[PDB]
């Protein structure tokens, strides 16, 4: 290009579609762009290139009802990072209620025991947007009062949830899944945001959700990603990490995907994603 | 007396002093009485007599502003039960509660019900079977004790009520230590009559049903079922100790002098920690 090499360099271009975030608002794709850019800019020296086949990075329902994009960058041999994953999912089928999901998860390996990172924006309905924003814990918080103190007390993580909840439009979200409730830290922002007034929703996303998410990511990068872990704790951590991932993707990959993308697309991608997700 | 020993036995005497629940609503006293008596009546054969000093079991600010009473029964040698602890604190401030704490011979959930009144226009209920194993690392623990038991239905039901809102603790320790199905609820006392209604007709059956799941599904031994080995017991003992310690330590170190005085406090808080095994 005149101003650069995005449309020339293959790596940059493989994520161009991912970063397009076609099916969401300006404010929503802007948050996600900024978040994914920080992740990759900040961790570029320890992240392997995306090796997902083009076939798995972008896929769709041939009937045009559903479209997804996935961007995964594994950590290098010496990284505390296992992998980071950006995703978006679009499904507009039934009477016309279009499901939209944008998310970024960061997952640490055994060599550290520090918290993971998660943001998810999910709009299935039209009266509601769900925000999941957390640094989920990788150690039992009652057995380890010190872990709780340095990752959740010292870090003022709960200020972000208390802040967002003050808004009249923002109620607590309660997962029907007990695993979800257990897997997320006591400072997790699990929130429902009223969605039926685009101009106000947009204002809440840009003035409130965005600073909050950027600051949470800021502590993940600064206090979690930036003593050794012994072999007994390593196996504990790996058993725990594998449950959390499996359980987090299983029903979606196995039940939701064949519906959304037809069977042919599911059969092509589902295994490859479980592969990529270590499960 | 002609049909009993309660006016004649010392331990039976100052166990009734507890059961009086003097500073609380008539329906609150009944809940506590039914619950505390259900625990001791179903677990009679496993529970040791209250082995605890008399001036520990009951006390008061000598200036008469505070009043507290504690009933504590240790499990016997072969019991899964560590101790059970019913209590009331008046000082306004009305706390009634019944905690069940299991030991390391079993990994099964504990039991807690607290009713904390620290402002009118509200009542805090905490009703849980607190987990004793990490729920993500032990999904089968999550299943047996929370999913299979339908414990969440109590939380969901109560919360339908327009007077009943969720309660989010200031402590991140209590958020982590209570199960995903825990009823952490704020009930708004618009007026005593509506509050009473909720207590009698909603809280009471929920607490009883949760207790029933405890007794029958948590403390009741399974058939040829296994022993807690090597020392997952070491894990269990460390988790329990910290849980019990954070359950009382700031109350015992700051609220107790603040409330009862200084020497009554001094005479009482050590015996507590000891009784609580922290
Ligand atoms: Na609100
Ligand atoms: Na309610």
């Amino acid at each position: 290009g005149p101003l650069g090499s995005s449309m020339e360099d293959h790596d940059d271009h493989l994520r161009r579609k991912f970063m397009e975030f076609p099916y969401v608002s300006p404010t929503r794709k802007q948050l996600m762009v900024d978040l994914m850019s920080t992740v990759e800019n900040r961790l570029q020296s320890q992240l392997l290139p995306c090796n997902l086949p083009p076939d798995v990075r972008n896929f769709n329902n041939p009937n045009g009802s559903a479209e997804a994009s996935l961007h995964i960058r594994s950590g290098d041999k010496s990284s505390p990072i296992d992998f980071v994953i950006g995703s978006w999912i679009h499904c507009k089928i039934p009477t016309g209620v279009s499901l939209n999901i944008t998310s970024i998860s960061g997952f640490l390996n055994s060599s550290t025991k520090a918290p993971n990172f998660v943001v998810e924006l999910i709009q299935s309905s039209s009266k509601s947007l769900v925000l999941i924003l957390d640094l989920p814990h990788r150690k039992d918080l009652v057995l380890n009062p010190d872990y709780l103190k340095e990752y959740y007390q010292d870090t003022a993580l709960d200020s972000h949830r208390q802040s967002l909840l003050k808004l009249p439009e923002v109620n607590p979200y309660v997962s029907p899944s007990l695993f979800v409730r257990s897997a997320f830290s006591p400072t997790a922002s699990m929130l429902k945001i009223d969605a039926e007034e685009e101009d106000k929703l947009e204002e809440i996303l840009r003035d409130h959700v965005s600073p909050a998410a950027k600051e949470v990511l800021e502590v993940w990068l600064e206090r979690c990603v930036k003593i050794v872990v012994g072999e007994e704790e390593r196996m504990e951590l790996e058993r725990r990490d594998k449950s959390f991932r499996r359980k987090s993707i299983e029903d979606d990959l196995d039940l939701q995907f064949p519906r959304m993308f037809g069977e042919e697309v599911s059969s092509r991608v589902v295994h490859a994603i479980k592969e990529a997700f270590g499960v």
